[PDB]
């Protein structure tokens, strides 16, 4: 692909954080910690999963960025409305304001209601997310093979502005402790 040249400087927004992350000082990176981290709760933060928000908000033109998910068993990663529901259970879907992929037990999928299976020969350690406000695009690549395709939602109603999503994946079995980090430009 050649969309490297709308690449934006994202970084995570502190206040959105389930309480049991923690993000480094540059706000570049973001784990799961093995407690409470210490903070006070308030009504932006996602409470039933390991999810936080970058703190830029898109509302027109085009924007790429990458994610390092290297060694990682599980996460998601897109973007969302800004007013997404942050408390309590809920599915990532297009229909509750969420464009994203994920893995979980060894297999990739895009959210779409129901999910849909993704055909990924060559694990990815990097993520590329591109936006397209006024296309109603978000598109997936995979930057360890040679930016190939992952997945294309099309046809998108946004209806509101948007924000990079992030969810680090649960820990339960001790392999899944590694960083998302944004990676430099
Ligand atoms: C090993 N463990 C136990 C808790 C943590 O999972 C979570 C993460 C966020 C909210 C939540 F309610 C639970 C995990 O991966």
């Amino acid at each position: 692909h050649h969309h490297h040249h709308h690449m934006v400087h994202i970084t995570l927004d502190r206040n959105t954080a389930n309480s049991w992350l923690i993000i480094s000082k540059d706000r570049r990176q973001v784990r799961m910690g093995d407690t409470h981290q210490n903070v006070s709760d308030n009504k932006e933060r996602f409470s039933n999963y390991p999810m936080v928000l970058g703190a830029q908000r898109f509302s027109s033109g085009k924007m790429y960025w990458e994610v390092d998910v290297t060694q990682k068993e599980a996460w998601d990663l897109g973007v969302c409305r800004d007013s997404v529901q942050r408390k309590g259970q809920f599915s990532l879907s297009p229909e509750n304001g969420f464009w994203t992929i994920w893995l979980w037990q060894d297999s990739y999928e895009a959210g779409t209601s129901p999910q849909t299976t993704l055909h990924i020969q060559v694990p990815p350690c990097q993520i590329g997310i591109f936006v397209d406000y006024e296309a109603g695009v978000v598109s997936f690549y995979n930057i360890t093979d040679h930016g190939s395709l992952i997945y294309t939602f099309s046809e998108c109603v946004f209806a509101g502005p948007l924000r990079p999503f992030f969810n680090v994946g649960f820990n339960y079995s001790g392999g899944n402790a590694a960083p998302l980090k944004l990676c430099p430009l």
